[PDB]
Protein backbone atom coordinates (compact mmCIF):
# COMPACT_ATOMS: atom_id res chain seq x y z
CA UNK A 1 0.00 0.00 0.00
CA UNK A 2 2.27 2.63 0.91
CA UNK A 3 5.88 1.26 -1.06
CA UNK A 4 5.69 -0.89 -4.16
CA UNK A 5 9.63 -2.00 -4.24
CA UNK A 6 10.29 -2.97 -7.47
CA UNK A 7 12.73 -6.55 -6.95
CA UNK A 8 13.11 -9.10 -4.37
CA UNK A 9 17.15 -9.83 -4.97
CA UNK A 10 18.96 -8.73 -2.37
CA UNK A 11 18.41 -5.04 -2.87
CA UNK A 12 14.57 -5.52 -2.68
CA UNK A 13 15.17 -7.33 0.27
CA UNK A 14 17.29 -5.01 2.40
CA UNK A 15 14.74 -2.69 1.45
CA UNK A 16 11.50 -4.94 2.37
CA UNK A 17 13.49 -6.11 5.82
CA UNK A 18 13.93 -2.23 6.06
CA UNK A 19 10.43 -0.62 5.84
CA UNK A 20 9.02 -3.68 7.92
CA UNK A 21 11.88 -2.77 10.08
CA UNK A 22 9.74 0.85 10.37
CA UNK A 23 6.13 -0.65 10.09
CA UNK A 24 6.23 0.78 6.74
CA UNK A 25 3.44 -0.83 4.66
CA UNK A 26 5.13 -2.01 1.36
CA UNK A 27 4.69 -4.65 -1.50
CA UNK A 28 7.36 -6.38 -3.35
CA UNK A 29 6.95 -7.41 -7.06
CA UNK A 30 9.45 -9.88 -8.10
CA UNK A 31 9.70 -11.01 -11.97
CA UNK A 32 11.88 -14.39 -11.11
CA UNK A 33 9.63 -17.87 -9.60
CA UNK A 34 11.41 -17.02 -6.20
CA UNK A 35 13.50 -14.51 -4.54
CA UNK A 36 17.85 -13.68 -4.59
CA UNK A 37 18.04 -11.74 -8.36
CA UNK A 38 20.65 -13.05 -10.52
CA UNK A 39 22.08 -15.63 -7.30
CA UNK A 40 19.09 -17.64 -7.90
CA UNK A 41 19.29 -17.88 -11.95
CA UNK A 42 21.93 -20.28 -12.03
CA UNK A 43 20.45 -23.18 -10.13
CA UNK A 44 16.97 -22.85 -12.09
CA UNK A 45 19.09 -22.43 -15.72
CA UNK A 46 17.41 -19.61 -16.21
CA UNK A 47 19.11 -16.93 -18.39
CA UNK A 48 21.06 -14.48 -17.03
CA UNK A 49 24.06 -12.56 -15.81
CA UNK A 50 25.26 -15.76 -13.66
CA UNK A 51 26.87 -19.26 -14.72
CA UNK A 52 26.77 -22.57 -12.93
CA UNK A 53 30.31 -21.56 -11.92
CA UNK A 54 29.97 -18.62 -10.28
CA UNK A 55 31.19 -17.70 -6.68
CA UNK A 56 31.34 -14.33 -4.43
CA UNK A 57 34.44 -12.87 -5.22
CA UNK A 58 33.53 -10.99 -2.26
CA UNK A 59 34.47 -12.38 1.61
CA UNK A 60 30.88 -13.91 2.94
CA UNK A 61 31.01 -11.78 6.17
CA UNK A 62 31.19 -8.76 4.85
CA UNK A 63 28.76 -10.05 1.90
CA UNK A 64 25.83 -11.32 4.17
CA UNK A 65 23.29 -8.70 5.72
CA UNK A 66 24.84 -7.22 8.68
CA UNK A 67 21.84 -8.57 11.46
CA UNK A 68 21.65 -12.04 9.59
CA UNK A 69 25.35 -14.10 8.91
CA UNK A 70 25.82 -16.57 6.13
CA UNK A 71 25.95 -20.06 7.69
CA UNK A 72 29.29 -20.72 9.50
CA UNK A 73 29.74 -23.56 6.98
CA UNK A 74 29.85 -21.60 3.81
CA UNK A 75 32.94 -21.00 2.84
CA UNK A 76 34.61 -17.65 2.14
CA UNK A 77 33.36 -17.53 -1.25
CA UNK A 78 29.69 -19.43 -1.61
CA UNK A 79 28.45 -20.75 -5.18
CA UNK A 80 25.50 -18.98 -6.41
CA UNK A 81 23.42 -21.51 -4.65
CA UNK A 82 24.39 -21.24 -1.48
CA UNK A 83 23.59 -17.71 -1.64
CA UNK A 84 20.55 -17.83 -3.21
CA UNK A 85 19.89 -20.24 -0.51
CA UNK A 86 20.85 -17.30 2.04
CA UNK A 87 18.91 -15.17 0.48
CA UNK A 88 15.82 -16.94 0.71
CA UNK A 89 16.51 -18.26 3.92
CA UNK A 90 16.74 -14.07 5.12
CA UNK A 91 13.55 -13.18 3.34
CA UNK A 92 11.56 -16.05 5.78
CA UNK A 93 13.35 -14.94 9.11
CA UNK A 94 13.00 -11.30 8.03
CA UNK A 95 9.06 -12.03 7.78
CA UNK A 96 9.06 -10.63 3.97
CA UNK A 97 7.90 -13.32 1.90
CA UNK A 98 3.97 -12.60 2.54
CA UNK A 99 4.93 -8.82 1.18
CA UNK A 100 6.19 -10.47 -1.85
CA UNK A 101 4.45 -11.31 -5.16
CA UNK A 102 6.71 -13.62 -7.33
CA UNK A 103 6.11 -14.25 -10.90
CA UNK A 104 5.15 -10.46 -11.08
CA UNK A 105 6.66 -8.62 -13.56
CA UNK A 106 6.71 -4.62 -13.20
CA UNK A 107 5.53 -2.98 -17.01
CA UNK A 108 5.35 0.89 -16.21
CA UNK A 109 5.60 3.07 -13.46
CA UNK A 110 4.14 6.48 -14.39
CA UNK A 111 3.88 9.33 -11.59
CA UNK A 112 -0.20 10.81 -11.27
CA UNK A 113 0.20 14.79 -10.79
CA UNK A 114 -1.16 14.29 -7.22
CA UNK A 115 1.95 12.55 -6.10
CA UNK A 116 1.46 8.80 -6.23
CA UNK A 117 2.55 6.56 -8.48
CA UNK A 118 0.53 4.07 -10.63
CA UNK A 119 1.96 0.64 -11.25
CA UNK A 120 1.59 -1.59 -13.65
CA UNK A 121 2.43 -5.45 -13.12
CA UNK A 122 2.05 -8.64 -15.17
CA UNK A 123 1.31 -11.85 -13.16
CA UNK A 124 1.51 -15.49 -14.44
CA UNK A 125 -1.69 -15.34 -16.06
CA UNK A 126 -0.04 -13.20 -18.33
CA UNK A 127 -2.26 -10.42 -17.37
CA UNK A 128 -2.10 -6.66 -16.61
CA UNK A 129 -3.23 -5.22 -12.92
CA UNK A 130 -2.86 -1.12 -12.15
CA UNK A 131 -2.44 -0.01 -8.70
CA UNK A 132 -1.45 2.93 -7.09
CA UNK A 133 1.57 3.48 -4.45
CA UNK A 134 2.56 6.26 -2.39
CA UNK A 135 6.26 5.91 -3.32
CA UNK A 136 8.15 3.13 -5.47
CA UNK A 137 11.77 2.01 -4.75
CA UNK A 138 13.62 0.10 -7.92
CA UNK A 139 16.15 -2.24 -6.87
CA UNK A 140 15.56 -4.17 -10.60
CA UNK A 141 19.53 -4.64 -10.73
CA UNK A 142 21.67 -2.92 -13.47
CA UNK A 143 22.49 -5.94 -15.38
CA UNK A 144 19.74 -5.78 -17.54
CA UNK A 145 20.19 -5.89 -21.74
CA UNK A 146 23.25 -7.72 -22.72
CA UNK A 147 25.51 -5.34 -24.11
CA UNK A 148 27.44 -6.91 -27.40
CA UNK A 149 30.25 -4.74 -28.91
CA UNK A 150 29.05 -2.28 -31.62
CA UNK A 151 29.45 -3.62 -34.71
CA UNK A 152 29.64 -7.63 -34.70
CA UNK A 153 32.80 -8.34 -36.43
CA UNK A 154 32.59 -9.13 -40.36
CA UNK A 155 30.82 -11.78 -41.44
CA UNK A 156 28.74 -12.66 -38.10
CA UNK A 157 25.92 -13.34 -40.27
CA UNK A 158 27.45 -16.07 -42.13
CA UNK A 159 28.96 -17.60 -39.11
CA UNK A 160 28.96 -21.45 -39.07
CA UNK A 161 28.31 -21.28 -35.15
CA UNK A 162 26.56 -20.02 -32.38
CA UNK A 163 27.38 -16.13 -31.55
CA UNK A 164 25.95 -15.94 -27.71
CA UNK A 165 26.15 -13.83 -24.57
CA UNK A 166 27.27 -14.56 -20.99
CA UNK A 167 23.62 -14.10 -20.66
CA UNK A 168 22.97 -16.92 -22.36
CA UNK A 169 25.75 -18.75 -20.81
CA UNK A 170 24.87 -20.92 -17.86
CA UNK A 171 27.27 -23.86 -17.95
CA UNK A 172 30.22 -25.34 -19.63
CA UNK A 173 28.74 -27.98 -19.98
CA UNK A 174 26.96 -27.10 -22.90
CA UNK A 175 30.19 -26.60 -25.01
CA UNK A 176 31.97 -30.30 -24.16
CA UNK A 177 34.00 -30.96 -26.87
CA UNK A 178 33.80 -27.70 -28.94
CA UNK A 179 35.98 -25.08 -29.74
CA UNK A 180 34.52 -22.02 -27.94
CA UNK A 181 36.24 -18.28 -28.35
CA UNK A 182 35.36 -15.85 -25.27
CA UNK A 183 35.00 -12.32 -25.60
CA UNK A 184 36.35 -9.98 -22.74
CA UNK A 185 38.51 -9.66 -19.29
CA UNK A 186 35.87 -9.03 -16.90
CA UNK A 187 34.40 -11.46 -13.94
CA UNK A 188 32.09 -12.45 -16.75
CA UNK A 189 34.96 -13.70 -18.97
CA UNK A 190 37.77 -15.03 -17.30
CA UNK A 191 35.19 -17.06 -15.15
CA UNK A 192 33.44 -18.52 -18.50
CA UNK A 193 36.87 -18.90 -20.34
CA UNK A 194 38.31 -20.83 -16.93
CA UNK A 195 34.87 -22.64 -16.79
CA UNK A 196 35.13 -23.50 -20.47
CA UNK A 197 38.79 -24.54 -19.92
CA UNK A 198 37.55 -28.02 -18.52
CA UNK A 199 34.90 -28.83 -21.00
CA UNK A 200 35.65 -27.35 -24.50
CA UNK A 201 38.24 -28.92 -26.49
CA UNK A 202 39.37 -25.59 -27.08
CA UNK A 203 38.76 -22.19 -25.30
CA UNK A 204 40.35 -19.07 -26.68
CA UNK A 205 40.00 -15.90 -24.91
CA UNK A 206 39.96 -12.79 -26.80
CA UNK A 207 40.97 -9.71 -25.34
CA UNK A 208 41.37 -5.90 -26.74
CA UNK A 209 41.78 -4.08 -23.74
CA UNK A 210 44.28 -4.90 -21.00
CA UNK A 211 42.43 -5.51 -17.04
CA UNK A 212 44.30 -5.90 -14.51
CA UNK A 213 43.43 -9.15 -13.36
CA UNK A 214 43.90 -9.87 -9.82
CA UNK A 215 44.00 -12.47 -7.40
CA UNK A 216 40.69 -13.19 -5.09
CA UNK A 217 43.81 -12.97 -2.30
CA UNK A 218 46.87 -11.65 -1.51
CA UNK A 219 48.59 -12.34 2.03
CA UNK A 220 46.10 -14.52 2.47
CA UNK A 221 44.01 -11.82 2.83
CA UNK A 222 40.43 -11.35 0.64
CA UNK A 223 41.48 -8.26 -1.28
CA UNK A 224 37.92 -6.70 0.14
CA UNK A 225 38.83 -7.71 3.22
CA UNK A 226 42.27 -5.88 2.79
CA UNK A 227 40.40 -3.19 1.92
CA UNK A 228 38.97 -2.59 4.93
CA UNK A 229 42.50 -3.03 7.31
CA UNK A 230 43.34 -0.29 9.34
CA UNK A 231 47.23 -0.68 8.22
CA UNK A 232 45.98 -0.01 4.45
CA UNK A 233 43.55 2.85 5.09
CA UNK A 234 46.29 4.14 7.24
CA UNK A 235 48.18 4.19 3.91
CA UNK A 236 48.56 6.97 0.84
CA UNK A 237 46.59 6.54 -1.96
CA UNK A 238 49.79 6.22 -4.12
CA UNK A 239 51.22 4.28 -0.98
CA UNK A 240 48.74 1.78 -1.80
CA UNK A 241 49.19 1.77 -5.23
CA UNK A 242 52.39 0.64 -5.21
CA UNK A 243 51.77 -2.10 -2.24
CA UNK A 244 49.29 -3.32 -4.70
CA UNK A 245 51.11 -3.79 -7.62
CA UNK A 246 54.22 -5.26 -6.04
CA UNK A 247 52.13 -7.33 -4.06
CA UNK A 248 50.49 -8.76 -7.45
CA UNK A 249 53.86 -9.20 -9.10
CA UNK A 250 55.50 -11.12 -6.46
CA UNK A 251 52.12 -13.60 -6.96
CA UNK A 252 51.50 -13.28 -10.51
CA UNK A 253 54.47 -11.26 -12.07
CA UNK A 254 53.33 -9.28 -15.13
CA UNK A 255 50.16 -9.93 -17.29
CA UNK A 256 52.28 -9.26 -20.82
CA UNK A 257 54.03 -12.68 -19.49
CA UNK A 258 50.50 -14.59 -19.62
CA UNK A 259 49.82 -13.08 -23.12
CA UNK A 260 47.38 -11.00 -21.86
CA UNK A 261 47.85 -7.10 -23.11
CA UNK A 262 49.14 -5.03 -20.62
CA UNK A 263 46.44 -2.18 -18.89
CA UNK A 264 46.94 1.41 -20.20
CA UNK A 265 46.97 2.50 -16.41
CA UNK A 266 47.60 1.62 -12.95
CA UNK A 267 45.79 -0.62 -10.40
CA UNK A 268 42.36 1.36 -9.27
CA UNK A 269 42.37 3.52 -11.96
CA UNK A 270 39.70 1.91 -14.40
CA UNK A 271 38.65 -1.27 -13.16
CA UNK A 272 39.96 -4.59 -11.38
CA UNK A 273 38.78 -8.24 -12.69
CA UNK A 274 39.33 -11.02 -10.11
CA UNK A 275 40.27 -14.30 -10.26
CA UNK A 276 42.24 -17.03 -8.86
CA UNK A 277 41.75 -19.27 -11.96
CA UNK A 278 42.92 -17.47 -15.73
CA UNK A 279 46.34 -16.73 -15.63
CA UNK A 280 47.16 -20.54 -14.17
CA UNK A 281 44.46 -21.61 -17.00
CA UNK A 282 46.82 -20.00 -19.48
CA UNK A 283 49.43 -21.13 -18.11
CA UNK A 284 48.25 -25.15 -18.46
CA UNK A 285 47.29 -23.75 -22.16
CA UNK A 286 43.68 -24.64 -21.01
CA UNK A 287 42.37 -21.25 -22.24
CA UNK A 288 44.52 -19.33 -25.07
CA UNK A 289 44.70 -15.75 -24.90
CA UNK A 290 43.98 -13.92 -28.58
CA UNK A 291 43.97 -10.60 -29.79
CA UNK A 292 40.07 -8.94 -30.89
CA UNK A 293 37.93 -11.20 -33.51
CA UNK A 294 38.56 -8.98 -37.00
CA UNK A 295 36.05 -11.41 -38.52
CA UNK A 296 33.60 -14.68 -39.17
CA UNK A 297 35.16 -16.74 -41.65
CA UNK A 298 32.67 -19.98 -41.97
CA UNK A 299 33.53 -22.29 -38.89
CA UNK A 300 36.39 -20.29 -38.14
CA UNK A 301 37.16 -16.92 -36.28
CA UNK A 302 39.88 -14.70 -37.54
CA UNK A 303 41.80 -12.22 -35.47
CA UNK A 304 43.65 -8.82 -35.58
CA UNK A 305 47.56 -10.82 -35.57
CA UNK A 306 45.72 -12.69 -38.51
CA UNK A 307 45.74 -15.99 -36.81
CA UNK A 308 42.45 -17.68 -37.52
CA UNK A 309 40.51 -21.06 -35.23
CA UNK A 310 37.74 -22.66 -36.24
CA UNK A 311 35.29 -22.15 -33.61
CA UNK A 312 31.63 -23.53 -32.91
CA UNK A 313 30.74 -20.77 -30.30
CA UNK A 314 31.45 -17.08 -29.81
CA UNK A 315 30.48 -15.88 -25.91
CA UNK A 316 30.38 -12.54 -25.76
CA UNK A 317 31.37 -11.34 -22.07
CA UNK A 318 31.08 -7.88 -22.96
CA UNK A 319 28.87 -6.73 -19.92
CA UNK A 320 24.96 -5.80 -19.68
CA UNK A 321 23.65 -2.41 -20.37
CA UNK A 322 21.89 -0.16 -17.40
CA UNK A 323 18.07 0.07 -18.48
CA UNK A 324 14.26 0.91 -16.46
CA UNK A 325 12.05 0.08 -19.11
CA UNK A 326 9.21 0.19 -17.09
CA UNK A 327 10.01 3.43 -16.34
CA UNK A 328 9.18 5.81 -19.37
CA UNK A 329 11.46 8.57 -19.07
CA UNK A 330 13.93 6.43 -17.11
CA UNK A 331 16.89 6.47 -14.27
CA UNK A 332 17.58 10.55 -14.18
CA UNK A 333 20.63 10.57 -16.61
CA UNK A 334 23.33 12.90 -18.13
CA UNK A 335 23.59 13.81 -21.90
CA UNK A 336 26.69 11.47 -21.33
CA UNK A 337 24.67 8.64 -19.85
CA UNK A 338 25.77 9.55 -16.11
CA UNK A 339 23.28 8.42 -13.55
CA UNK A 340 21.72 11.67 -11.79
CA UNK A 341 20.70 10.34 -8.34
CA UNK A 342 21.31 12.58 -5.40
CA UNK A 343 23.46 10.47 -3.35
CA UNK A 344 23.58 8.10 -5.59
CA UNK A 345 19.75 7.43 -4.91
CA UNK A 346 17.23 9.99 -5.67
CA UNK A 347 16.17 11.60 -8.68
CA UNK A 348 15.76 15.43 -8.13
CA UNK A 349 12.32 16.23 -9.64
CA UNK A 350 10.24 12.83 -8.76
CA UNK A 351 9.75 12.93 -5.31
CA UNK A 352 8.62 9.02 -3.90
CA UNK A 353 11.21 7.32 -6.29
CA UNK A 354 13.78 5.54 -5.06
CA UNK A 355 16.76 3.69 -6.68
CA UNK A 356 18.45 0.99 -4.62
CA UNK A 357 21.55 -0.81 -5.49
CA UNK A 358 22.71 0.98 -8.78
CA UNK A 359 26.59 1.86 -7.00
CA UNK A 360 29.42 -0.22 -7.48
CA UNK A 361 31.94 0.05 -4.92
CA UNK A 362 35.42 -1.61 -4.12
CA UNK A 363 33.69 -4.63 -2.99
CA UNK A 364 30.39 -5.74 -1.38
CA UNK A 365 27.61 -3.73 -2.22
CA UNK A 366 25.92 -4.85 1.08
CA UNK A 367 26.38 -2.70 3.87
CA UNK A 368 25.75 0.15 1.35
CA UNK A 369 22.07 -1.06 0.36
CA UNK A 370 21.64 -1.82 3.79
CA UNK A 371 22.32 2.02 4.24
CA UNK A 372 20.48 3.18 1.19
CA UNK A 373 17.71 1.29 2.39
CA UNK A 374 17.59 2.12 5.88
CA UNK A 375 17.91 6.17 4.80
CA UNK A 376 14.79 5.58 1.93
CA UNK A 377 12.80 3.75 4.68
CA UNK A 378 13.38 6.75 6.99
CA UNK A 379 12.50 9.30 3.54
CA UNK A 380 9.43 7.29 2.81
CA UNK A 381 7.77 7.98 6.88
CA UNK A 382 9.59 11.09 7.30
CA UNK A 383 11.99 11.20 9.58
CA UNK A 384 14.56 12.20 6.85
CA UNK A 385 14.51 14.74 4.55
CA UNK A 386 15.72 15.61 1.09
CA UNK A 387 17.31 18.66 0.24
CA UNK A 388 15.87 21.27 -2.44
CA UNK A 389 16.19 20.03 -6.03
CA UNK A 390 19.04 22.50 -6.77
CA UNK A 391 20.61 21.74 -4.00
CA UNK A 392 20.15 18.19 -4.70
CA UNK A 393 21.27 18.90 -8.41
CA UNK A 394 24.55 19.92 -6.71
CA UNK A 395 25.64 17.17 -4.96
CA UNK A 396 25.21 15.09 -8.48
CA UNK A 397 27.49 18.19 -9.46
CA UNK A 398 30.42 17.66 -7.59
CA UNK A 399 30.01 13.34 -7.44
CA UNK A 400 30.01 13.48 -11.38
CA UNK A 401 32.77 16.39 -11.92
CA UNK A 402 34.52 13.97 -9.29
CA UNK A 403 34.13 10.84 -11.12
CA UNK A 404 35.56 12.60 -14.38
CA UNK A 405 38.79 13.35 -12.20
CA UNK A 406 39.57 9.60 -10.81
CA UNK A 407 37.98 7.95 -14.30
CA UNK A 408 37.65 10.34 -16.99
CA UNK A 409 35.02 8.99 -19.74
CA UNK A 410 34.84 5.45 -18.88
CA UNK A 411 31.01 5.31 -19.64
CA UNK A 412 29.61 2.88 -16.43
CA UNK A 413 31.77 5.36 -13.88
CA UNK A 414 28.53 7.27 -12.79
CA UNK A 415 27.59 4.62 -10.22
CA UNK A 416 30.73 3.84 -8.97
CA UNK A 417 31.41 4.49 -5.02
CA UNK A 418 34.03 4.07 -2.47
CA UNK A 419 32.76 2.40 0.49
CA UNK A 420 34.70 4.02 3.00
CA UNK A 421 33.09 7.57 3.15
CA UNK A 422 29.74 6.78 1.45
CA UNK A 423 28.47 4.38 4.39
CA UNK A 424 30.03 6.80 6.50
CA UNK A 425 27.81 9.31 5.45
CA UNK A 426 24.90 6.81 6.72
C1 LIG B 1 28.53 -12.11 -12.47
C2 LIG B 1 28.32 -11.24 -11.26
C3 LIG B 1 29.03 -11.49 -10.11
C4 LIG B 1 28.85 -10.69 -8.96
N1 LIG B 1 29.59 -11.00 -7.85
C5 LIG B 1 29.42 -10.26 -6.79
C6 LIG B 1 30.18 -10.59 -5.67
O1 LIG B 1 30.98 -11.50 -5.64
N2 LIG B 1 29.96 -9.77 -4.59
C7 LIG B 1 29.08 -8.70 -4.54
O2 LIG B 1 28.98 -8.06 -3.49
N3 LIG B 1 28.34 -8.40 -5.64
C8 LIG B 1 28.51 -9.14 -6.71
N4 LIG B 1 27.77 -8.86 -7.84
C9 LIG B 1 26.83 -7.73 -7.81
C10 LIG B 1 25.37 -8.11 -7.64
O3 LIG B 1 24.60 -7.26 -8.49
C11 LIG B 1 24.88 -7.96 -6.20
O4 LIG B 1 25.76 -8.67 -5.34
C12 LIG B 1 23.48 -8.47 -5.91
O5 LIG B 1 23.03 -9.27 -7.01
C13 LIG B 1 22.50 -7.34 -5.66
O6 LIG B 1 21.68 -7.19 -6.82
P1 LIG B 1 20.28 -6.47 -6.71
O7 LIG B 1 19.45 -7.08 -5.65
O8 LIG B 1 20.50 -5.00 -6.71
O9 LIG B 1 19.71 -6.90 -8.12
P2 LIG B 1 19.52 -8.30 -8.83
O10 LIG B 1 20.25 -9.35 -8.09
O11 LIG B 1 19.78 -8.11 -10.27
O12 LIG B 1 17.95 -8.48 -8.59
C14 LIG B 1 17.09 -7.49 -9.17
C15 LIG B 1 15.74 -8.13 -9.42
O13 LIG B 1 14.87 -7.22 -10.12
C16 LIG B 1 13.88 -8.15 -10.51
N5 LIG B 1 12.75 -7.52 -11.20
C17 LIG B 1 11.45 -7.62 -10.78
N6 LIG B 1 10.60 -6.99 -11.54
C18 LIG B 1 11.39 -6.45 -12.54
C19 LIG B 1 11.07 -5.67 -13.66
N7 LIG B 1 9.84 -5.29 -13.97
N8 LIG B 1 12.10 -5.29 -14.46
C20 LIG B 1 13.34 -5.67 -14.14
N9 LIG B 1 13.75 -6.41 -13.11
C21 LIG B 1 12.72 -6.77 -12.34
C22 LIG B 1 14.67 -9.19 -11.28
O14 LIG B 1 13.90 -10.35 -11.48
C23 LIG B 1 15.78 -9.41 -10.26
O15 LIG B 1 15.48 -10.52 -9.42
C24 LIG B 1 27.93 -9.63 -8.99
C25 LIG B 1 27.22 -9.39 -10.18
C26 LIG B 1 27.40 -10.17 -11.29
C27 LIG B 1 26.62 -9.89 -12.54
N1 LIG C 1 31.63 -9.22 -9.59
C1 LIG C 1 32.59 -8.38 -9.95
O1 LIG C 1 33.72 -8.41 -9.46
C2 LIG C 1 32.27 -7.35 -10.99
C3 LIG C 1 33.19 -6.34 -11.25
C4 LIG C 1 32.90 -5.38 -12.20
C5 LIG C 1 31.70 -5.43 -12.87
N2 LIG C 1 30.79 -6.43 -12.61
C6 LIG C 1 29.52 -6.47 -13.36
O2 LIG C 1 29.49 -7.69 -14.07
C7 LIG C 1 28.94 -7.49 -15.39
C8 LIG C 1 29.52 -8.52 -16.32
O3 LIG C 1 30.57 -7.91 -17.09
P1 LIG C 1 32.10 -8.10 -16.63
O4 LIG C 1 32.44 -7.10 -15.58
O5 LIG C 1 32.33 -9.53 -16.33
O6 LIG C 1 32.85 -7.69 -17.99
P2 LIG C 1 33.25 -6.26 -18.57
O7 LIG C 1 34.26 -5.64 -17.66
O8 LIG C 1 32.00 -5.49 -18.84
O9 LIG C 1 33.96 -6.64 -19.95
C9 LIG C 1 35.18 -5.94 -20.28
C10 LIG C 1 35.52 -6.17 -21.73
O10 LIG C 1 34.60 -5.43 -22.58
C11 LIG C 1 35.18 -5.41 -23.86
N3 LIG C 1 34.65 -4.29 -24.63
C12 LIG C 1 35.38 -3.49 -25.48
N4 LIG C 1 34.67 -2.57 -26.08
C13 LIG C 1 33.38 -2.78 -25.60
C14 LIG C 1 32.17 -2.12 -25.86
N5 LIG C 1 32.05 -1.08 -26.69
N6 LIG C 1 31.06 -2.57 -25.22
C15 LIG C 1 31.19 -3.61 -24.39
N7 LIG C 1 32.28 -4.30 -24.07
C16 LIG C 1 33.36 -3.84 -24.72
C17 LIG C 1 36.70 -5.36 -23.68
O11 LIG C 1 37.44 -6.32 -24.45
P3 LIG C 1 36.76 -7.14 -25.68
O12 LIG C 1 36.11 -6.20 -26.69
O13 LIG C 1 37.93 -7.88 -26.30
O14 LIG C 1 35.76 -8.10 -25.09
C18 LIG C 1 36.89 -5.66 -22.19
O15 LIG C 1 37.91 -6.62 -21.94
C19 LIG C 1 29.27 -6.03 -15.74
O16 LIG C 1 28.24 -5.45 -16.54
C20 LIG C 1 29.40 -5.32 -14.38
O17 LIG C 1 28.25 -4.55 -14.05
C21 LIG C 1 31.06 -7.39 -11.67
C1 LIG D 1 42.34 -4.24 -3.09
C2 LIG D 1 41.73 -4.42 -4.48
C3 LIG D 1 42.63 -4.48 -5.70
C4 LIG D 1 40.43 -4.53 -4.64
C5 LIG D 1 39.89 -4.71 -6.06
C6 LIG D 1 38.42 -5.10 -6.09
C7 LIG D 1 37.81 -5.71 -5.00
C8 LIG D 1 36.47 -6.06 -5.08
C9 LIG D 1 35.74 -5.81 -6.25
C10 LIG D 1 34.40 -6.04 -6.62
C11 LIG D 1 33.37 -6.69 -5.71
C12 LIG D 1 31.94 -7.06 -6.14
N1 LIG D 1 32.05 -8.24 -6.95
C13 LIG D 1 31.17 -5.98 -6.90
O1 LIG D 1 31.24 -5.89 -8.15
O2 LIG D 1 30.42 -5.20 -6.26
C14 LIG D 1 34.28 -5.56 -7.92
N2 LIG D 1 35.45 -5.08 -8.30
C15 LIG D 1 36.35 -5.21 -7.32
C16 LIG D 1 37.70 -4.85 -7.24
Amino acid sequence: MRVCVIGAGLSGLAVGHALKERGISFVCLEKAPDVGGIWRQPGAGERGPGYRTLHLNTAKQLTGYADFPMPDAYPLYPRHSQVAAYLRSFAEWAGLLDHVELRTEVVSVRQDADGPWTVVSRGADGAQVSRRFEQVVVASGHHNEPALPDPLPAGADSFAGTILHSLDYRDGGDFAGRRVVVVGLGASAVDIAADLSRHAERTLLSVRRGLHIVPKQLFGMSVDEIAEAPWWNEMSFDERRRWVEQALLVARGRLSDYGLPEPDHPVFSSATTLSDEILSRIRHGAVTPKPAIASFDGDRVVFTDGTSEPADAVVYCTGFHMTFPFLPAGCPMSADGSVELYRRVVPADRPGLYFVGLVAPVGAITRLVEAQAEWVARLVDGAAVLPAADQMREEIGTYLTGIVQRYGRTEGASIQVDVGPYLAEF
